[PDB]
């Protein structure tokens, strides 16, 4: 269960250290922490400004003998300021020079979003996205040996089709929000009819960030789950994506929850109790409002999500 394989070959291990929101200091020591305790699989993005602080944990890493490079599954996500097709593989050979690594193991499209170069999310800078030509340019960065697998974020089956359409190298994983209150069924059996692996994010729900207001792993259906297998709500929240074929990004700092989210390997959730998951309420709960708008490619939720919401 420890691992998923990908459409180019490579295995992806299903439990990977999220760290979106991780301010200074704090995420190197929670990258340490989850590599010692086990973790294999670290998720990274440039928008997050923290990619010198991962490197120099995951340098500590490498020196103490703790695990070596090939061992780590390291993504990095290109904004969505770089997506001309020139501006791609410098972003690439940033995110590499922050990291301290030769190549990514994977490197997604962050969102279906474009603004000019070097400027912030506001009207006055989107500019039209273009994926196909974006893509094109992942595709170089592929070739070039920089990113192991290439892929996407925040991508509707539609769009995910789409790019799949256009594309010599497929995207080898679409990275979106999925958890038992946001189960993805949809954008789930797409991924298995084409081969793309889904990874879900905010795997818990993220309980941390304010605005999202999620309270999933305080569904009764999941705390029912849990008593009954002796586990807490967020291993059963992080056992049902993987029994669903997905890896998960669980995000934390605490040393001890850490380690109970690496716990999700050997034991399952009978048939019996995984049917209950039907019975949740569907909220989606990163609905990407920072890019709907009048003047955006997106002016409704609908128009982003393409209905998945
Ligand atoms: N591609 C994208 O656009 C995108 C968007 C969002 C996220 N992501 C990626 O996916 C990752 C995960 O999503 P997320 O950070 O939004 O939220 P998440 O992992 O679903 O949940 C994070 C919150 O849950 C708490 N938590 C962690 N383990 C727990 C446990 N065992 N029991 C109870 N609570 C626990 C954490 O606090 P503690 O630190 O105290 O444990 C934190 O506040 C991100 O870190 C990021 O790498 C990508
Ligand atoms: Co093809």
């Amino acid at each position: 269960a420890r691992h998923f394989v990908l459409n180019t070959g490579a295995k992806i291990p299903s439990v990977g250290l999220g760290t979106w929101q991780s301010d200074p200091g704090v995420v190197g020591d929670a990258v340490y922490t989850a590599v010692k305790a086990g973790y294999r699989h670290i998720d990274c993005a440039k928008v997050y400004g923290n990619e010198k602080e991962i490197g120099l944990a995951l340098k500590k890493l490498f020196e103490e003998g703790v695990v070596k490079r090939e061992d780590l599954f390291i993504t990095s996500k290109l904004w969505n300021d770089r997506h001309a097709p020139e501006d791609v593989p410098e972003a690439l050979n940033e995110s590499l020079t922050d990291l301290q690594l030769d190549y990514l193991d994977l490197y997604l499209i962050h969102w279906p979003f474009r603004v000019k170069k070097g400027t912030n999310t506001s009207p006055e800078n989107f500019i039209t996205p273009d994926i196909p030509a974006t893509w094109g340019a992942m595709e170089k960065c592929y070739d070039a040996g920089k990113a192991r697998a290439i892929g996407v974020s925040n991508f509707s089956s539609k769009k995910l089709g789409d790019l799949l359409a256009v594309a010599r190298v497929h995207p080898a994983v679409d990275q979106v929000e999925c958890h038992p209150g946001w189960q993805q069924t949809k954008l789930h059996n797409f991924c298995q009819s084409t081969g793309v692996h889904l990874t879900a994010y905010s795997p818990l729900g993220s309980p941390g960030t304010t605005w999202m207001n999620g309270n999933v792993l305080k569904e009764p259906v999941i705390i029912s789950i849990a008593e009954k297998l002796g586990k807490t709500p967020a291993q059963v929240a992080l056992r049902w994506n993987i029994q669903m074929g997905h890896s998960v990004l669980p995000k934390s700092t605490n040393e001890e929850r850490i380690k109970q989210n690496l716990d999700v390997y050997d034991w399952s959730i009978p048939d019996d109790l995984l049917a209950k998951f039907s019975e949740i309420k569907q909220a989606r709960l990163l609905r990407g409002n920072f890019i709907v708008n009048p003047q955006s490619v997106y002016k409704t939720h609908e128009e982003l999500w393409d209905g998945e919401l």
